């Protein structure tokens, strides 16, 4: 109906101090279970969860998107677009048993934030008040990218998401990340060597590899190259797209850049649909563990 407003509310009483309590303790887990997927550790799923949560927004009616933290995955994720998201809700139970009071969408975005500093990201403002909206769920069904895509198609996807060219680049950086798995997508391998480590990797394994296109054993097309990594069709596609292409060239060459860019761009993401009162409080900055001596 009605595209409706949602307006962040602080969970009551609470401020910096209690988030950033919740921010060690996610921060403290990804360092205690290591092993996870042949030693990456749960940083990527983590980082992947956050963004899959916030990107089945839609502008045009506000529906979606981190706020209501209520979703419904098709086949359980049982599903090549979100198998695997389910490691990272397995991972964030134990945090909302301990802290019951955040919500939940305050708890898949500040996971991503989280992850993302701890692998030596940038810092990413983040700004709490989602609230949980269990009589609105939003299924996830066709509302996330396809990965067998082009440019054209990844531009006008990102769209939805109110992202322009040089914010989907910086996004897509973020791939740099974990790896895709046979058995959850369809896609095997990892993008690159450093995969539970922020840089800007991404790019330059782009650009610097010698890709060749190939079909997987799930019979996808997936671009490969001699030293292990892979590109998804989406992913090679910003460096086939002329616009795209000078970005990509850019935050390969300048990692400062791209940690500014991702941080702005990755906030902005996990904040689309959410008004925030004229007094609700600044975006938080969380130190991370290294920065508190833990
Ligand atoms: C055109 C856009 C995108 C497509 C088609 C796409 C597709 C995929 C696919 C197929 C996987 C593999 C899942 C698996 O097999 O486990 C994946 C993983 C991942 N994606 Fe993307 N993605 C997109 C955008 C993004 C963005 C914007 C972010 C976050 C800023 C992101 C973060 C991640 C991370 C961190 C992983 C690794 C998860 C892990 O290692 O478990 N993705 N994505």
């Amino acid at each position: 109906t009605t595209p409706l407003v949602h307006v962040a509310s602080v969970e009551k009483g609470r401020s910096y101090e209690d988030f950033q309590k919740v921010y060690n303790a996610i921060a403290l887990k990804l360092r205690e279970d290591d092993e996870y997927d042949n030693y990456i550790g749960y940083g990527p799923v983590l980082v992947r969860l956050a963004w899959y949560t916030s990107g089945t927004w839609d502008k045009h009616d506000n529906t979606g998107g981190s706020y209501g933290g209520t979703y419904r995955f098709k086949k359980e994720f049982n599903d090549p677009s979100n198998a695997g998201l389910q490691n990272g809700f397995k991972f964030l139970e134990p945090i909302h048993k301990e802290f019951p009071w955040i919500s939940s969408g305050d708890l898949f975005s500040l996971g991503g934030v989280t992850a993302v500093q701890e692998m030596q990201g940038p810092k990413i403002p983040w700004r709490c008040g989602r609230v949980d909206t269990p009589e609105d769920t939003t299924p996830d069904n066709g509302r996330l990218p396809d990965a067998d895509k082009d440019a054209d198609y990844v531009r006008t996807f990102f769209q939805r998401l109110n992202m322009n060219d040089r914010e989907v680049v910086a996004l897509m950086g973020a791939h740099a990340l974990g790896k895709t798995h046979l058995k959850n997508s369809g896609y095997e391998g990892p993008w690159g060597a450093a995969n539970n480590v922020f840089t800007n990797e991404f790019y330059l394994n782009l650009l610097n590899e010698d890709w060749k296109l190939e079909k997987n054993d799930a019979n996808n097309e997936q671009w490969d190259s001699k030293s292990g990594y892979m590109m998804l069709p989406t992913d090679y596609s910003l460096i086939q797209d002329p616009k795209y292409l000078s970005i990509v060239k850019e935050y390969a060459n300048d990692q400062d850049k791209f940690f500014k860019d991702f941080s702005k761009a990755f906030e902005k993401l996990l904040e689309n649909g959410i008004t925030f009162p004229k007094d609700a409080p600044s975006p938080f900055i969380f130190k991370t563990l290294e920065e508190q001596g833990l």
